[PDB]
């Protein structure tokens, strides 16, 4: 059930500068967009984003997202969104991987049932 899957670095913004980080230090990650884990009795009104950092096997990234989803693209592999005041992002190895990652978040919210 992932609509997407690459190895991407996930970023962290920092609050002072505005600039963003490679979150821990950095290292690829195996970051999916899914289907939530927990749908309840509804078809599905939320999905996830999820990434694995793969030298220390340590889930790094783990976003409840809903339909009201603002996916910011601000170059060919970088891109980021919120949760509330709190900032996520990915750096992708190449434009194309980058664009698979987009196309499964479109998938995802396309998908979303009502609750």
């Amino acid at each position: 059930d992932s609509y997407a899957r690459v190895r991407a670095v996930v970023m962290t913004r920092d609050d002072s500068s505005g600039g963003w980080l490679q979150l821990g230090g950095g290292g690829l990650s195996s970051v999916t967009v899914s289907k939530t884990l927990q749908p309840g009795d509804s078809g599905g009104t939320e999905f996830l984003v999820h990434g694995e950092r793969l030298r220390d096997k340590t889930v790094i990234l783990e976003c409840v997202l809903r339909r009201d989803l603002v996916y910011n693209k601000v170059t060919p592999t970088f891109h980021h969104w919120r949760i509330g005041d709190k900032k996520f992002g990915l750096t992708f190895q190449s434009p194309a991987d980058a664009r698979a990652f987009d196309r499964g978040i479109r998938r995802a919210i396309e998908d979303l049932s009502q609750g």
